[PDB]
């Protein structure tokens, strides 16, 4: 616990190797559905920069992609607290490795703020959280969309 300090969501690498076509991972973490991953869908446009982003949404603000590069790598903003993640695909043979890259960003808080009011829990949670999600979650989009599988 002793290098959780000052996170707000730092640089998290991830990395996950899915058992589709390098095509089929990009569709899923560049469709609106993929993107929502199903969890509350919302109508994501795959745009080279959505918005820009300057300042610290005070009002409403959606997610809004940052660059995304063709089916190599994406990178997109969601301003709940500002987590900025960006997703890479390996290309490999008979599989796909898929990058994940969490880095928050906003003012650098040592919290992410309102999400949920703790550092060190957060960053555990997102560790756990993250490892599990991109796992099955993409390996699912990417092998089929959805039917019956709890998630956490």
């Amino acid at each position: 616990m002793a290098q959780n300090n000052e996170n707000a969501l730092p640089d998290i690498t991830k990395s996950i190797t899915l058992e589709a076509p390098i095509q089929k991972v990009w569709e899923t973490v560049s469709t609106s559905e993929g993107i929502a991953k199903w969890f509350m869908p919302n109508d994501f446009q795959l745009k080279e920069g959505q918005e820009f982003h300057l300042q610290s949404p005070f009002g409403p603000s959606p997610c809004k992609v940052l660059a995304v590069q063709a089916p190599t790598e994406l990178s997109f903003e969601w301003d709940t607290e500002g987590w900025v993640v960006t997703f890479q695909l390996e290309d490999l043979g008979e599989k796909t490795g898929f990058t994940l890259i969490h880095s928050g960003w906003k003012e650098p808080n040592e919290v992410i703020g309102k999400a949920n009011e703790k550092s060190s829990v957060v960053r555990g949670k997102m560790d756990g959280g993250w490892t599990g999600i991109v796992n099955e979650r993409l390996r699912k989009a990417v092998e089929e969309l959805e039917h019956h599988h709890h998630h956490h």
